[PDB]
């Protein structure tokens, strides 16, 4: 019952500061424009100890599965090859990606009826809000 309140299908409703986040990550111009335009559906499910997160959009359809605290290799939608670890910290899903000596942290939390996604790369944060689909 670890992630019950995250499970379901969620649709993007707002984004702020996201182009600047992606710049900080090192995403190139054309990918920033098309990815920034994406309006993903995020599908979160749990089966035993395995969490699956899918992001479906006109840009890319991506899927990760993982166990909390257990690192994995991830290919991001912008083609970074990263080492990822996802944990639950005080009810917040915390996703850290490491690559090329860089690090970004993506936090997902339930707030009211929303799923709020905070994306941080150095001093740049972007806040994205999802609603139930
Ligand atoms: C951290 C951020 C990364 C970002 C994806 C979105 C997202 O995961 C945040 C979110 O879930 O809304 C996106 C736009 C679907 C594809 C391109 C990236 C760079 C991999």
């Amino acid at each position: 019952h670890m992630c019950d309140a995250f499970v379901g299908t969620w649709k993007l409703v707002s984004s702020e500061n996201f182009d600047d986040y992606m710049k900080e990550v090192g995403v190139g111009f054309a990918t920033r424009k098309v990815a920034g335009m994406a309006k993903p559906n995020m599908i979160i499910s749990v089966n035993g100890d395995v969490i699956t997160i899918k992001s479906e959009s006109t840009f890319k359809n991506t899927e990760i599965s993982f166990i909390l605290g257990q690192e994995f290799d991830e290919v991001t939608a912008d083609d970074r090859k990263v080492k990822s670890t996802i944990t639950l910290d005080g009810g917040v899903l915390v996703h850290v990606q490491k690559w090329d000596g860089k690090s970004t942290t993506i936090k997902r939390k339930r707030e009211d009826d929303k799923l709020v996604v905070e994306c941080v790369m150095k001093g740049v944060t972007s806040t994205r809000v999802y609603e139930r689909a």
